[PDB]
């Protein structure tokens, strides 16, 4: 909850490195996904894999929150798990980055 | 809701008939699931994946319910579907045979 302006230079560069992001991980879940299910020998086994399923759109919901008021909080999150570099967003405000580098922090 | 009595014999061979219909039900359904985890190429499409395997629990849970004042309409309708013979609860009594057969013409 940074109410700041967004230029639509930012939110398009904004854009772009969310997308990248969330594509990588997103595949990475897929694959993982895809190799519990090849790898399941008994009915039951299912259970666990709904369990995982659920876990991780929940995560990938909080995580991901496409709304301006919060990517600031998103980008450094994204740092701190090293998905995300500061220099993809180079581009923003110098206000916002400090924002980004402190959310980073937690 | 049949309030007959049934004995142990009774009961035994029931379990016999319920498990081997559940067993080839659920094996066809962990095969299903597979190739379409298999098939999958985009994220998006686990969700019409997880919306298949809601059904299909919701389904079994309702046709395979194991309450003995139940049983008799349950193995009706597996007759009915073709996943069990009469000739498998012969052992059962006339009486019973008579609701099975009853339950098997809805």
């Amino acid at each position: 909850m940074h109410d700041l302006k967004w230029s639509a230079a930012e939110k398009k560069l904004a854009h772009h490195v969310f997308e990248a992001a969330l594509t990588t991980e997103l595949a990475e879940i897929m694959a993982d996904f895809k190799a519990r299910a090849a790898a399941i020998t008994q009915p039951q086994e299912i259970w666990p894999l709904q369990e995982y399923l659920a876990r991780k759109q929940r995560e990938i919901d909080r995580k991901y929150d496409y709304r301006y008021s919060q990517l600031l909080f998103v980008f450094g999150q994204l740092i701190r798990e090293e998905r995300v570099q500061e220099a993809q967003l180079a581009g923003l405000s110098e206000e916002k980055l400090g924002y980004i580098r402190r959310s980073a922090s937690l």
